[PDB]
């Protein structure tokens, strides 16, 4: 349940589709000094090379083998990345796709990221190796062999998720091959795993697989360290399978979080920020110590999975920064920040027909992440983690770590504020009029740099300044027209 991040680091960033060499560099030049706790990488195992559409992002969720050979790099580069990141105190979490192999209708051949041969029709994946009796063909009871009804917990676990060849996780052999892959990653130095499609696996089979895992690499982690486990389970209520069914194995993705936040911030369905004062379990969310929270993830930012129209993304930058800001400032759950790439989003009727488009590339070769002089990224990498408003809130969360949610204020609409003990205070204005009031910050007297509009550098603030009096009060003024209608100050942004 523990992140195993370096003491004082409270967030991980999803460097979606980034190359191992770019992540290695990013850890050293940026994540370490900016206090990021770790990085969730895209599946590092060999996958199907899909040509139609052309190299979609989702081809990485169709395993061919467990060789660490993908468009992100080979094993040497993978090991290089993990070592360089651990050496500067930044952890690596692997997106483990262990519920299945490839689409059952994909053509046989060597169209894979490492050239391994595979035959879906004959359930043949010699590079692992897996054969027909390593899949749930005989176990699934649906007419199509695919998952057709989510109200039936059994088919959800024994049948094919959109046709993906379902592994027989009950078999000790399959469990062992998977554990072999995971231990390979653990011994290399990875601190944990995002268990992909966990809802589709029996909690008892997952447990069995974890039983075979090693302790974390003792060169970097203390003896007896168990790998961090967060299972992807989309549970918005209404279905028989509940997130709580996986608490025994580790943490669980809380998809209700971003869905709710998104509609509050958009002020949809009669909601407003003032309702957020009992945010967390007060809203029906799982226990804070089991929740892996986020505003958006790689699936719902592009209409996949379960997001809905309220999900906020870099596309809605202004409201997105506010949402991520609120999350990072609130004590509930363990926070994951999304880092995406841009694609030609083109809505037709209700759907983005370019939701398949993979990462920036030149004929299949992923483009490197260029860093512009102003520290933003080029080559279409959005790099939300480098946006000042988000990067500074990541540090904000580190600074107030452990402090209690306190000093809440609200105007009964969309102008709220709250503090974290005596270490941080944040103010939001999401009403269509000006927010100007003197508030109790619970902070020691002094001059603080607003970390949203600017930074603190060698004695001065580059943005807005807030003055806290001897009684902890400070005046705040946020126009409903402000570029970023929220302000944040903390112990370490103080002059
Ligand atoms: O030897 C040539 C073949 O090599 C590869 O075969 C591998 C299988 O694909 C893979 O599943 C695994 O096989 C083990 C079974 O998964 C495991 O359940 C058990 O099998 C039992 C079986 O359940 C039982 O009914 C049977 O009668 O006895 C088995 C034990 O002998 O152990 C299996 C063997 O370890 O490993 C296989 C060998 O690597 C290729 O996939 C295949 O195409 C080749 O023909
Ligand atoms: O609780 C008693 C009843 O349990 C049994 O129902 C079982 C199914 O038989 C069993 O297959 C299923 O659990 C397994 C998956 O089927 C399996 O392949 C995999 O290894 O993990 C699952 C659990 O880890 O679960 C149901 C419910 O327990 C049994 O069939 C009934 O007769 C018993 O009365
Ligand atoms: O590229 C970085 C920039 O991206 C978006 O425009 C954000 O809204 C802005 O705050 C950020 O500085
Ligand atoms: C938590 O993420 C890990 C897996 C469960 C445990 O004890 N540690
Ligand atoms: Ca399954
Ligand atoms: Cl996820």
């Amino acid at each position: 349940y523990s992140p195993n991040t370096q003491q004082g680091r409270t967030s991980i960033v999803h460097l979606f589709e980034w190359r191992w060499v770019d992540i290695a560099l990013e850890c050293e030049r940026y994540l370490a000094p900016k206090g990021f706790g770790g990085v969730q990488v895209s599946p590092p195992n060999e996958n199907v090379a899909i040509y139609n559409p052309f190299r979609p992002w989702w081809e990485r969720y169709q395993p061919v083998s467990y060789k660490l050979c993908t468009r992100s790099g080979n094993e040497d580069e993978f090991r290089n990345m993990v070592t360089r990141c651990n050496n500067v105190g930044v952890r690596i979490y692997v997106d483990a796709v262990i519920n299945h192999m490839c689409g059952n209708a994909v053509s046989a051949g060597t169209s894979s990221t490492c050239g391994s041969y595979f035959n879906p029709g004959s359930r043949d994946f010699p590079a692992v190796p897996y054969s027909g009796w390593d899949f749930n063909d005989g176990k699934c009871k649906t007419g199509s062999g695919d998952i057709e009804n989510y109200n039936d917990a059994t088919q959800v676990r024994d049948c094919r998720l959109t046709g993906l060849l379902d592994l027989a996780l009950e078999k000790d052999y399959v469990r062992s091959k998977i554990a072999e892959y995971m231990n390979h990653l653990i011994d290399i130095g990875v601190a944990g795993f995002r268990l992909d499609a966990s809802k589709h696996m029996w909690p008892g089979d997952i447990k069995a697989i974890l039983d075979k895992l090693h302790n974390l690499n003792s060169n970097w982690f203390p003896a007896g360290s168990k790998p961090f486990i967060y299972q992807e389970v989309i549970d918005l209520g209404g279905e028989p399978i509940k997130s709580s069914d996986y608490f025994g194995n580790g943490r669980v993705t809380e998809f209700k979080y971003g869905a709710k936040l998104g509609t509050v911030i958009r002020k949809w369905n009669g909601e407003k920020m003032s309702y957020l004062k009992n945010w967390g379990e007060g809203w029906g969310f799982m226990p804070s110590d089991r929740a892996l929270v986020f505003v958006d993830n790689h699936d719902n930012q592009r209409g996949h999975g379960a997001g809905g129209a309220s999900i906020l993304t870099f596309w809605d930058a202004r409201l997105y920064k506010m949402a991520v800001g609120f999350m990072l400032a609130h004590p509930y759950g363990f926070t994951r920040v999304m880092s995406s790439y841009r694609w030609p989003r083109q809505f037709q009727n209700g759907n983005d027909v370019n939701d398949w488009v993979g990462p920036p590339n030149n004929n299949g070769v992923i483009k490197e992440v260029t860093i512009n002089p102003d520290t933003t990224c080029g080559n279409d990498w959005v790099c939300e983690h480098r946006w000042r408003q988000i990067r500074n809130m990541v540090i904000f969360r580190n600074v107030v770590d452990g402090q209690p949610f306190t000093n809440w204020y609200d105007n009964g609409s969309n102008q709220v504020a709250f503090g974290r003990g005596n270490r941080g205070f944040i103010v939001f204005n999401n009403d269509d009029w000006s927010f100007s009031l003197t508030l109790q910050t619970g902070l020691p007297a002094g001059t603080y740099c607003d970390v949203i509009s600017g930074d603190k550098i060698n004695g001065n603030c580059t943005g807005i300044k807030i003055y806290v009096s001897d009684d902890g009060k400070a005046h705040f003024s946020i126009s409903n027209s402000a570029e970023d209608p929220f302000i944040a100050i903390h112990a370490e942004s103080k002059l």
